[PDB]
């Protein structure tokens, strides 16, 4: 088992074949096939082809962040069943993964797509990965957040999607995430909300929503949210008269810890808190109840 390259070769305290920042161009040739940790970050890999790692049974983890993926195949992660942690970060120019790529990876923990310059998340792409806890697609490109994408993901904790494009959240978007813990979502478009968006959330502890484009937000989306304990809000046009008097009431009961929800709208209470304010500052309008 000669150690290819200049890869650096050890056992312990896992069979590792490291080859970070040497320049590579694609996967090296004759990594071991003992190998239980691969990282091949660092590097300029553009493509990864069918079954690069396949005689790597357990191989447990492999990162490839911080390259040039520009394609990754479809079967590039064939026979990899025990991979555990998969890196792809910092490929801001991989745009797409094929919905097939992440198929039979039934043991994968955690999964970093953040900073790939993903366009969309295709149907399937989250298929059957029921081990996964952690989730890592902020800082991409995204769109759209389709119903179903993360239907199987009942093990999911951490769900990481700030910065994007994301324009609203559908009824099913997070559909099947009974155990998520964390959830992100500031720095992007979502615009609007649906009443029962947040339906299998009970669980969750943390929502960050601020920098978005929110201009009201129905009570009932909340009302799921048994277990929050962190909720941040700021940085959004709300509008502060009759429309709001749902998301105050539920604001006014919650336990927990709350950013400011900045009034944007009348200029009389710009910038005012609406956790702070009295229920007779949001009567009268400026859809609903008006
Ligand atoms: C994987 O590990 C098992 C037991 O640790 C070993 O028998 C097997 O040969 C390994 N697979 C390789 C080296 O491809
Ligand atoms: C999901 O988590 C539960 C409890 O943490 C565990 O028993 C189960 O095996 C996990 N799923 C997979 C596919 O490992
Ligand atoms: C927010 O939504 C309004 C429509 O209600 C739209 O005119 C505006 O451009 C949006 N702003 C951003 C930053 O998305
Ligand atoms: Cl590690």
């Amino acid at each position: 088992s000669p150690c290819p390259g200049a890869c650096v070769c050890y056992n312990e305290p896992k069979v590792t074949t490291s080859c970070p920042q040497q320049g590579l161009q694609a996967v090296p040739t004759g990594i071991p096939a003992s190998s239980q940790r691969i990282f091949l970050h660092g590097n300029r890999i553009s493509h990864v082809p069918a079954a690069s790692f396949q005689s790597c049974r357990n191989l447990t983890i492999l990162w490839l962040h911080s390259n040039a993926l520009a394609r990754i195949d479809a079967a590039a992660f064939t026979g990899l069943t025990l991979l555990e942690q998969l890196d792809l970060s910092d490929n801001a120019q991989l745009h797409v993964v094929d919905p097939t790529t992440f198929h039979g990876l039934g043991h994968l923990h955690t999964l970093h797509l953040d900073r790939c310059g993903l366009r969309e998340l295709g149907p399937g792409l989250f298929r059957g990965l029921a081990a996964l806890q952690y989730l890592y697609l902020q800082d991409n490109n995204l769109q759209a957040l389709p119903d179903n994408t993360f239907r199987d993901l009942g093990n999911l904790t951490h769900l990481f999607l700030h910065g994007n494009r994301i324009p609203s959240v559908p009824e099913h978007a997070f559909r099947g995430l009974h155990s998520l813990d964390r959830l992100l979502l500031h720095q992007n478009h979502v615009a609007r909300v649906h009443p029962h968006a947040f339906r299998d959330l009970g669980r969750l502890m943390t929502l960050y929503l601020f920098a978005n484009n929110l201009s009201m937000l129905p009570a009932e989306v909340l009302m799921p949210l048994r277990s929050l304990q962190y909720l941040r809000l700021n940085d959004n046009p709300w509008v502060c008269d009759c429309r709001a008097r749902p998301l105050w009431a539920w604001l006014q009961k919650f336990r927990g810890s709350s950013s400011e929800v900045p009034c944007n709208l009348p200029q009389r209470l710009a910038d005012r808190d609406l956790k702070r304010l009295a229920a007779s500052d949001l009567e009268g309008c400026a859809p609903k109840c008006c």
